[PDB]
């Protein structure tokens, strides 16, 4: 059975957690929330409460078949980790070509892998310049697939995003 | 007169504290935002009235630019037209005092004028500043000619000292 790590801090955009989670689960995959502390609670921009399953210190990235990075201000919070642990975690996925799904601000964490040069991604407008400065080829499309990396921009893109992330796990 | 570019979810004290330091030193501030006479609200609930809409604002009107942090700079970088980056370019291009704290330096990324400049910021945005070509350091306040930057609210005494000193020169 295949399972997806979702990295999550406070002030995630609620629907960018719940909608991809539901799409993945509907296709028969399971999801695990990775955050600062196991059994702590993180709260979305619009109040959705999510319990963290596994702490970032304990998580083994090789256990997971894909990584999902919801947007909102959750990725900016994750990037405040003093030891940079979420960028390091994400680096397993980009280095080993494991399916990697990020929507809106989500691709901010991918900058911290240093693995973006020459990769093709989209994101929310707010972060596109930072992605381009990280070396990516940045485009403006509802969903972009570059081998293992699937990116989208905004919550309106979720239907396209959810279709592609599920396909990529079927491989 | 100092332009303050401001959206919702600014870090409250990074607006009020430099504003008061400037006003104490006898300088005036003008909040520039999406629409004149709207309110933007800080992370901790502070309400600030927007003086001038970004459509009408003329950067040459101003003696400095102040960019408070929190998630205000990220909101400003969402402007469909990129108008706040364009506003900021005037200050970087013409070497006009430019003050940014915490996440505030994110807006300076959009000027494309950070190559070889020396800045600090909150940890969360340092990689992006480095990727923009800045020399990023970890200090309570950094002065690089016209650009003054700090990291977090605790730095405010130092930040305020240096931004006031710029305007006095």
């Amino acid at each position: 059975t295949k399972k997806v790590a979702i990295i999550l801090a406070n002030e995630f955009e609620d629907i960018e957690y719940s909608s991809p989670k539901e799409a993945l689960e509907n296709a028969g995959f399971n999801t695990v929330v990775i955050g600062d502390t196991a059994n702590s609670e993180v709260v979305g921009k619009h109040g959705e409460k999510v319990t963290v399953d596994v702490g970032i210190a304990e998580a083994k990235p090789e256990d997971y078949d894909a990584l999902l990075i919801p947007g909102g201000f959750s990725p900016d919070h994750l990037r405040g980790d003093t030891e940079g642990r979420y960028g390091t975690f994400a680096k397993y996925f980009t280095k080993n070509d494991v399916p990697t799904f990020a929507i809106c601000h989500g691709p901010q964490i991918l900058i911290d892998t240093d693995d973006l040069k020459g990769r093709t991604l989209t994101a929310v407008l707010n972060v596109r310049k930072d992605l381009s400065n990280a070396g990516a080829h940045v485009v403006d499309e509802s969903v972009v697939v570059d081998n293992n990396i699937v990116t989208s921009r905004v919550p309106d893109d979720l239907d396209d995003f959810n279709r592609e992330i599920v396909k990529q796990l079927q491989l």
